[PDB]
């Protein structure tokens, strides 16, 4: 059930299958939305082990269960590739300033 | 124990975690409080050298430790960001022409 | 205090608790009142995210003070689970249709 | 994942090039910062044998993961020249007197 900790927020698979779904989507049509123009790509500055292959990309995963739209994007994002291989889960809880850490 | 300071007022992180998470679920959700309808956009006119990057917004934080749901909002503010990262915590008192200075 | 802001119209606690009694015995008694045969099920076609658990029932609210009797409903409304729980305060004022919002 | 060690200290590469940035910016606009007058030149009075030229810069590196900005620069230094290239990374700690050791 609990499959991605991000904080205190818990996504099972099926949450970031559905999101990672949304937004490689919305990548492959070349649409954003939101503030931060998301999907947008993730350069991994901070350094994660990823197993699939770059380029990555960021987007966000709602606690709520709702596809990003636009509005506010909360702290948890889903990391893809251009295969859309499933990178990784992380967030901005737990981390300073812009920085990320792994959802475990 | 008095985490931040503004002006007289004793805040622990437990109270500005507590005001953040309400104020962040009312700007998630798209609705607002109060005559000057909070949480509101923060332009930082002010210039704090936040860690976390905009857009920012401003919610009342309370004295008594109760949250905020629509009265005289007082003098003291938390400062979230989008991502539901605390950028700062912000208050009148003490600015000239009731603008802000923080909370140490 | 003003506890609920539904609209113009303000409620304490207290005034949320007494019209919840009031519905509540009137669904524990199997009758209704007024032209709408309250209390009567809400259905949540708005989607709110409730903290109990449905089935959930309506019952008018008065601005007045009165406990709801029979005669005009007005546009506010408490939501009650079967355990006589607390769901939410509503109202149509606000929303478009017949529509509900949260008052706050 | 600790690419350099100073005493207890664990810098990744990121750590390093992002002070070195920092360092070699304000040696470029010819401005110092703390009670040292960081960035300055360093002499290489422990003989290290660097494999780029000098003239040598040294630059803090702090622990915090912060960068210096001229408060108290703690035990360790990343060492530059000028073509920004990185000659190394040295401590005071493991030394006696005001003496440097190379971190490994
Ligand atoms: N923290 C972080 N930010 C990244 C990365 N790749 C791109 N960014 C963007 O670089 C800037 C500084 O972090 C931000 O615009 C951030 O986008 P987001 O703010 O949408 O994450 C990354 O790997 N880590
Ligand atoms: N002091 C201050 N007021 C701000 C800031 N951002 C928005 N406001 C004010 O918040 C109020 C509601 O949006 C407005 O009066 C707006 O001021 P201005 O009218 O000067 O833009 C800010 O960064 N500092
Ligand atoms: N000090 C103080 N400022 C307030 C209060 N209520 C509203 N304000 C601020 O005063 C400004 C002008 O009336 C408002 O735009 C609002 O700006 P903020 O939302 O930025 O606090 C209050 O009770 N105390
Ligand atoms: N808006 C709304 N009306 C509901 C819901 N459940 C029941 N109703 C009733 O459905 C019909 C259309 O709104 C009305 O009879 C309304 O009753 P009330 O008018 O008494 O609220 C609900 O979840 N939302
Ligand atoms: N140990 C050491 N100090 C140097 C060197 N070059 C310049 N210095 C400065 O020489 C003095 C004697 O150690 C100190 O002021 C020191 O500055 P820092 O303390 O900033 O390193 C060098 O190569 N080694
Ligand atoms: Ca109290
Ligand atoms: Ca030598």
């Amino acid at each position: 059930a609990c499959d991605y900790t991000c904080g205190s927020n818990c996504y099972s698979s099926s949450d970031v299958s559905t999101a990672q779904a949304a937004g490689y989507k919305l990548h492959e049509d070349g649409e954003t939305v939101g503030s931060n123009s998301y999907p947008h790509k993730y350069n991994n500055y901070e350094g994660f082990d990823f197993s699939v292959s770059s380029p990555y990309y960021e987007w966000p995963i709602l606690s709520s269960g709702d596809v990003y739209s636009g509005g506010s994007p909360g702290a948890d994002r889903v990391v893809f590739n251009e295969n859309n291989q499933l990178a990784g889960v992380i967030t901005h809880t737990g981390a300073s300033g812009n920085n990320f850490v792994e959802c475990t």
